[PDB]
Order: structure tokens, then sequence, then C-alpha cells
């Protein structure tokens, strides 16, 4: 849809603070912060696939909107994820150990804008088409 494509990170705001709030350690935050991932989004019927690729870590999820799934995150959290489409926004919640974080993926002009919230910390990651 609006989301399908190959996208490259072009800017990041507050990612270090977000990783800290998630409980990511210093060494991993150091490696993660200077990464410039690509994100490849595809759809085949009910099933959406999001691949996030980088030099030091690749992840992939495939899901059906509204259907909870188990996910191991890039930082090795074992979470329950649910992704829904709300007003053109892909809204992902990840739940684990009584905590949650929300990851919203939105299309804005030429950008794929990713807003990540954990407690008081909001991180914005901006991607453009490769
Ligand atoms: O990066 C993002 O914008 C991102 C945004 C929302 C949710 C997950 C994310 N990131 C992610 O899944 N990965 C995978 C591998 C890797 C290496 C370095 C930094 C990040 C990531």
């Amino acid at each position: 849809d609006a989301f399908v494509g190959t996208w490259k990170l072009v800017s990041s705001e507050n990612f270090d603070d977000y990783m800290k709030e998630l409980g990511v350690g210093f060494a991993t935050r150091k490696m993660g912060g200077m990464a410039k991932p690509n994100c490849i989004i595809s759809v085949n019927g009910d099933v959406i696939t999001i691949k996030t690729e980088s030099t030091l870590k690749n992840t992939e999820i495939s899901f059906i909107l509204g259907q909870e799934f188990d996910e191991v995150t890039a930082d090795d959290r074992k979470v329950k994820s649910t992704i829904t489409l709300d007003g053109g926004v892909l809204v992902q919640v990840q739940k684990w150990d009584g905590k949650s974080t929300t990851i919203k993926r939105k299309r804005e002009d030429d950008k794929l804008v990713v807003e990540c919230v954990m407690k008081g910390v909001t991180c914005t990651r901006v991607y453009e088409r490769a």
C-alpha cells in the first residue's frame, strides 16, 4: 500500500534514550545507535512482512493485522506483538513483563516516519525510499 517498499534510515531522534528506557545495555546501545537500517515492507494477502536489515543485526516479522504474535526483538526481548491499522497508521504494541512499548509507522510526504514510545521517551526514526 502506501507502506510497501525498500526504505533507508535518514534521520533519528532520541533512539539512545528509547533503547535506555527499554533496558538495553551500553554495548548494545552503542552498536545500535550508529546503525542505519533498511526496512523492507511487503504484503501478500492477509500477511504483511517487515524486514529490518543492518550490518550488525537483521530481523523479520510476518503478521496478520489484529492477530497477536510472539516476537524476539532486535535487542532480544521476548514479546507479544499486535499490529493494527488505525487511520492509515500501522500501530504495533509490544507487551512483555507487564511493560509495553508502541511503534507507529506512518507515511508522511515522501517519508516513512516511525514513532517509538516507552514511558516518557518518544523516538522518531525517519526513512526514505531506497
Ligand atoms: O530501527 C528502527 O527504526 C526500528 C524502529 C521500530 C522498531 C524496530 C526498529 N529496529 C529494528 O528492528 N532493528 C533491527 C535491527 C536493528 C539494528 C539496529 C537498529 C535497529 C534495528
